[PDB]
């Protein structure tokens, strides 16, 4: 035996199925590679979660384990093997093995221009999966370029289902109502910030703290109207926004100009303050500016809503390790 996997001093204990280990990044409870397998023999995407310490971990290692296993659609990642521990007492990580694809949409965007046909295909791409996830009564609630996977045929796949709920995040993507007070159409003001970053390589709200980012969004759309303030909002944020002077609406055509107009009218209807008058999914991929990839007959929608069993908000971190072990172990050999 050649012992244990190893990568940057930490254990990766994926051997002898997965091999030639390549590190990619990682986060705060979790470590992704790359591998080789030696069963399909490709290289596949492995990421590394030790979740046992935290309650909330355990949580969103289930919920996404379960969803994914679930969810079957091309435009959403899904979770071929589950390496880990032969006993409850031993297992002290999870290793998810997925499809490997090319690059993410956060390094594509940090080195390379996007034609007006890569940006419609690829915000095509990104509501198809969204119809699918939002069809199924999913919330991602962490959509961002990060969690968008490409590979070299231009092909798109949704990743990373660890805040996703039935119906927090990364700041310059989430919905004001989030800091404000979530719902659906909390991923439809994210898939507009995408949108937004990829007509000018640059993120459209880009705060440092949370009133960096109500000043930013409040920078470009204006003053919120009265009934885009009525609604269930915290006091803190409500003073505030209402101790502020004007602030004139800036059109979308002078933030991007040379940007097709259809793009901007789609932008407009998805990056609205208010969640109500905010477009929804079927109607964005309806959307002129998507005219040439609309498909009603090739756009999947899952079977049925999606539902947990158990109330994990409520269960002790002690319950979700024994319910991860049981989860994990139809990829045991027996
Ligand atoms: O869990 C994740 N949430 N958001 C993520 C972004 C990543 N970014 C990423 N960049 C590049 C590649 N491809 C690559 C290929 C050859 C050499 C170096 C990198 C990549 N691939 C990837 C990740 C996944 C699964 C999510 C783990 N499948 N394929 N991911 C990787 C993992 C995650």
């Amino acid at each position: 035996g050649a012992g244990p996997e190893m990568v940057r001093g930490q254990v990766f204990d994926v051997g002898p199925r997965y091999t030639n280990l390549s590190y990619i990044g990682e986060g705060a409870y979790g470590m992704v590679c790359s591998a080789y397998d030696n069963v399909n023999k490709v290289r596949v995407a492995i990421k590394k979660i030790s979740p046992f310490e935290h309650q909330t971990y355990c949580q969103r290692t289930l919920r996404e384990i379960k969803i994914l296993l679930r969810f079957r659609h091309e435009n959403i990642i899904g979770i071929n093997d589950i390496i880990r521990a032969p006993t409850i007492e031993q297992m002290k990580d999870v290793y998810i093995v997925q499809d490997l694809m090319e690059t993410d949409l956060y390094k594509l965007l940090k080195t390379q221009h996007l034609s007006n046909d890569h940006i419609c295909y690829f915000l095509y791409q990104i509501l198809r999966g969204l119809k699918y996830i939002h069809s199924a009564n999913v919330l991602h609630r962490d959509l961002k370029p990060s969690n968008l996977l490409l590979n070299t045929t231009c092909d798109l796949k949704i990743c990373d289902f660890g805040l996703a709920r039935v119906a927090v995040a990364t700041r310059w993507y989430r919905a004001p109502e989030i800091m404000l007070n979530y719902t659906k159409s909390i991923d439809i003001w994210s898939v507009g910030c995408i949108l937004a970053e990829m007509l000018s390589n640059r993120p459209i709200f880009p705060g440092k703290h949370y009133l960096d980012q109500l000043n930013h969004i409040l920078g470009i759309l204006g003053s919120p109207s009265q009934e885009d303030l009525n609604c269930i909002i915290n006091l803190k944020a409500r003073n505030y926004l209402l101790s502020l002077p004007h602030k004139n609406k800036v059109p979308w055509n002078r933030l991007f100009p040379n940007a097709d107009s259809k793009a901007l009218d789609l932008l407009d209807k998805m990056l609205t303050f208010n969640p109500h008058k905010r477009i929804e999914v079927e109607q964005a991929l309806a959307h002129p500016y998507l005219e040439q990839y609309y498909d009603p007959s090739d756009e999947p929608i899952a079977e049925a809503p999606f539902k947990f069993d158990m109330e994990l908000d409520d269960l002790p971190k002690e319950k979700l390790k024994e319910l991860i072990f049981e989860e994990t172990a139809r990829f045991q050999p027996g």
